[PDB]
């Protein structure tokens, strides 16, 4: 996919998940730019689980599937973002083992991704 297609995909992905939750637009826009540096509500955390479930990178228990995520990347991000995404998959594939609750497992993995990107990170 192209960067232009990617950028638009962010909104389409959000559209499938955001209506299920009570969300503040200021919070989503911070996540959108990779700013995970504020306290998340439970809704925001579960929002990230819904996004990741849409991506097929986690299961219903919030467990991150690193080999499948790696397999799915060419359908998820554009070529410009492949290497950093691959780097983050590897760097964050275990951080989900340190939390027990499914929404927090995914949120914390997502936060880890944002901290292991060399500036190029965007969340739907």
């Amino acid at each position: 996919m192209t960067m232009e297609q990617f950028l638009t995909s962010l909104d389409m992905i959000r559209s499938g998940c955001a209506p299920k939750f009570k969300l503040k637009t200021e919070d989503l826009d911070r996540l959108r730019v990779g700013d995970f540096n504020f306290p998340p509500s439970q809704d925001l955390m579960c929002y990230t689980k819904c996004v990741s479930l849409m991506a097929g990178t986690v299961n219903k228990k919030g467990e991150f599937n690193a080999p499948k995520a790696l397999a799915q990347l060419p359908h998820l991000v554009p070529p410009e973002m492949m290497e950093m995404s691959r780097k983050s998959v590897e760097a964050c594939r275990d951080t989900h083992k340190q939390f027990k609750e499914s929404c927090e497992r995914v949120y914390q993995t997502a936060k880890c991704f944002s901290e292991n990107a060399a500036g190029q990170f965007m969340w739907p």
